[PDB]
């Protein structure tokens, strides 16, 4: 089969036809990147008909040589992916000695990667070292919920993560680690992809005030999943206090036992 | 026909898909069951291609003995559901004695079925009951406007109920028995699948605060459509509450009348 | 080809699933009947391969004598038209003396039309009388904004239509005779569907408080588009009141203008 | 190919699809127009099998002479472009003296261009003059959440523009010139053509309050995207609103940081 029908070629239309689907991406807004091993790119090797082009990085990260990864372009629309993945999404390789990296596949009529491609990396290599290994991938996307609660909520990780964990039973299980928060940030510069990086040592979900989101996990799915979660409470709760506000909710003490329950430990500072 | 072409698995996937696209269902929430006829799957039994695998229940249900199921799997997404049915649905079959039961199909990759599936089962025997055999269906989502209500309502049912049927014109006729709310419980648990299977002796609908929803009935579409009902009633109220409330709404007398003319009972507790 | 691939089968693939896909048909919610000239349906008369099954009418219409219709059926949903229209949809032909139809073709396992059929007929009977048989359509929904307008609206035809004429500057253009308002009432009623006849003699749309809506109009496209046209205005206008409600708006005079710029004679009384 | 599968009208069906699923273009609500190379067309002139009919301009532009354009039909839904594109869709060309245009293909059955044709005509003029010929899309359409925020905002170009830009971080960079704002005017009239025409000279989005935007761009995707962008922000502005409005936001010094990183010149008036 042609590479466009691979397992990791079709799991990125689907996460960015979906994300699409969910008005979390207008435009060129949102980035996803998925790290691969070789072995899942070698076999389609004869669908490579051109030359390796080469972009150098401005911090090299050694962690990531000789690393294939699946990245969507800059200027790229997640809408499209699907009509045209070869056009839209591009797959990388770092070379030896992490100082850049050469584009193998895709990313067609002169594209290139993200410009928030570095700051990915910066975060790929913090969560390889958070999680031994197993986180794969990132996600960035414009997810509309948790941007409006960001201009109604103490813009503060434990003020926030609570809020969430009670806007659905299951947040506290999936993200017990809780949602980092940044101030406001010029995007696309070195200083937010630095301080994304550093939360994403303590968390696998971060927000950037009155813009988005950022996600990391093991897989698409997880990793996606973990977004539409946090998203969903995010909109329980823009309901909710559209409405007025809580008459009632889920309890530090319920949001402990539930912890207990699941074997995860919650985020301390945001069990008052 | 291959078993994916079958009614029960079609009716699977749409349910599971419709309820995805619904946005009850992000990453693992929600799970479904359907109680099947030996009839349905003994056609299809060439596809059954490995060795049926043992899962031991804690609480034996001779009720069910020798009855077969088809059901959505742990951690697995409804997204997913029409992609892959055979990875992310399971047909199983209790034995003789009730005290575990087989996975006869699908749940590919050593998958298992819902954690829940314990509760769908105690619930299922319920309402064997309480309908004389005619309920087949146990189906848990995270209905979005239900989930908000229950943080602005008196989490009490004959309030709940009350604004429910006010909230669209069919909902008296649909759901006259009313919709049972639970404390919020710690989900997974023993005492949440025995309080939900309790309210479902008298209920065809059951809200979990902070959480979501349980419905049963005779068929897929009926099932769906029963919380896709009240969902859309709590929709209408969660807009009304956000516009400041009702100046006039569907009375006791006018609830009254609509019982009668269509033949059911309402519950009486929420007609004042 | 098959009666299935004919436009008026088509078409009411096309409305129900389209409504459908708006939120507006929950369940059985709605039900839409489309007047067709023998012409239509004699092309395809070796598909119909049962016996016609003769329903008598309570009250006769003379005025409907031997007129085929396309209608969806008793209890039937919308979602599930385009997956089996021979199941879900009818076509019906009154007979000689208006005192009865027979079922030609659908309605499949003994399947009936809405039992709302008689009370479509009225309102097909004075449609015609007030368009000079122009119109062939008539169209129930619970479309979900203008449902919640009428806890929140005075329900009264004149403040009703002119806010919906606000909340959307086609309005005017689109509706010019206004929308009637009735009092809530049981469904199902001859008395339901006498009131909304009557209203249908001064108004293409018909509103029924804390349930939804009736259009006519001379095609299923025309009559859709005209209850999509008030659902988007309704749409608006509960953002709009959710956020504090109108700093500005549409004033009497600019609506008077647009009446005279596009021919129209607006509903006097909605123009204070 | 036949020019069905033409880029220009796969884009134009893409486009006007997009649209209709965001709830922008109920019934015939908004209106597409796309100039093209004669080089686009001349390969499928053996698609055109009718006769070129003549529609005069009463405002001739000589500026458009011989150029053709890319259309959708007066009273045509969105909606139905993707099922008969032929029936919604034309391609025109203006004359030599820009008097008038032909019809080359399409708008069957005796259909007509947008009866806003001449204002996207004078819109096109402007745009082409203000781009120095890279703009190539005029875009109408009744984005919801635009439209409600019209009836709440101040009808001024510097607050509506300053709310949106502080709605979402990218739209400074996406629309660095803001989003001109018209007084509420008649639809379809020369004045509100040569008023939104003259405001296109500064602004590449213009808001016509309880009604729409008109956005230009150099493809569909970006023009699609412009609007999509500032639609997106409405939605989390209307969601921030409903719930009480800003306790946080983006400053005018984390604005102009903004468009001095991205090396674009933001509209002044909207900086205080
Ligand atoms: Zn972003
Ligand atoms: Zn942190
Ligand atoms: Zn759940
Ligand atoms: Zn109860
Ligand atoms: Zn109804
Ligand atoms: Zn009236
Ligand atoms: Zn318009
Ligand atoms: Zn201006």
């Amino acid at each position: 089969q042609n590479i466009t029908q691979s397992w990791f070629v079709q799991g990125m239309i689907k996460a960015t036809t979906d994300a699409w689907l969910k008005g979390w991406d207008e435009r060129n807004g949102g980035n996803l990147t998925l790290r691969l091993d070789d072995a899942d790119i070698a076999p389609y090797h004869d669908n490579f008909h051109q030359q390796p082009r080469y972009i150098p990085l401005s911090q090299p990260m050694p962690l990531l040589a000789n690393t294939p990864f699946i990245v969507t372009g800059s200027g790229k629309f997640f809408r499209n992916v699907q009509l045209d993945p070869a056009a839209n999404l591009g797959i990388v390789k770092v070379d030896s000695d992490g100082a850049g990296y050469h584009i193998l596949w895709g990313l067609t009529n002169e594209a290139v990667p993200t410009s928030s491609l570095p700051a990915h990396f910066l975060s790929h290599c913090e969560r390889i070292k958070a999680t031994n290994g197993k986180d794969r991938v990132i996600m960035h996307c414009h997810a509309t919920n948790l941007i409006a609660l960001t201009y109604v909520l103490e813009n503060d990780t434990a003020v926030f993560t609570r809020q969430l964990w009670e806007g659905s039973t299951e947040c506290l299980v999936v993200f017990p680690d809780g949602v980092g928060i940044l101030p406001w940030m010029v995007p696309g510069t070195d200083a937010i992809g630095q301080a994304t990086a550093q939360e994403m040592q303590k968390h696998s979900l971060v927000l950037w005030p009155f813009h988005g989101v950022f996600g990391s996990g093991p897989t698409l799915d997880e990793t996606f999943g973990l977004i539409d979660t946090a998203e969903k409470s995010a909109q329980v709760l823009v309901k909710v206090y559209s409405m007025g506000g809580m008459g009632q909710t889920i309890s530090a003490a319920e949001l402990i036992a539930l912890g207990k329950r699941f074997g995860v430990t919650p985020l301390a500072s945001a069990l008052a």
